């Protein structure tokens, strides 16, 4: 009894990510662009500026599954399902969608090596940043929830 995993089709599209974030199965096929530096650390236009950055950095993406959890995220390596990166919702300061590419999602977070702010980007595989913005925004709301307060019952 640890957590385990198991991917499979689902009815919902976004809501499904709202559960996998609480239950433990909110992962989808995406690509890892990388992490870029920021200045403001907050700006829906920033995230975008990030992608572009990596788009000008002349690099490549990695084929991995982006996991989303209240604890944050987890860039698993489809290779052996290993762990490529481990991001925590905490650090994640902001996360905004995109509106230029086909599926380019990014989010700001406080670096955990130096002493600055870093932004991450992920090129969805067969999805759109929006959805990714939901999952990321799902965990956040969840994590936040614990801190924040909830009005009226909302089980589902």
């Amino acid at each position: 009894g640890s957590s385990g995993s198991s991917g499979a089709s689902r009815p919902h599209q976004w809501q499904t990510d709202e559960e996998g974030v609480r239950t433990g199965k909110c992962s989808f096929p995406v690509k890892y662009l990388g992490h870029v530096e920021v200045d403001e650390s907050r700006g829906m236009h920033i995230c975008e500026d990030a992608v572009k950055r990596l788009k000008a950095t002349g690099k490549k993406a990695v084929k991995a599954v982006l996991w989303v959890s209240a604890d944050g995220l987890r860039v698993v390596d489809e290779k052996t399902k290993d762990l490529i990166v481990d991001q925590t919702i905490e650090k994640v300061s902001f996360c905004a969608p995109d509106r230029n590419f086909d599926r380019a999602f990014s989010y700001i977070c406080r670096d955990g090596t130096t002493r600055r702010w870093i932004c991450h980007c992920f090129m969805a595989v067969k999805d759109t940043g929006e959805r990714l913005s939901h999952a990321v925004g799902c965990a956040f709301a969840a994590c936040l929830e614990r801190k924040q307060k909830r009005s009226g019952p909302s089980s589902g």
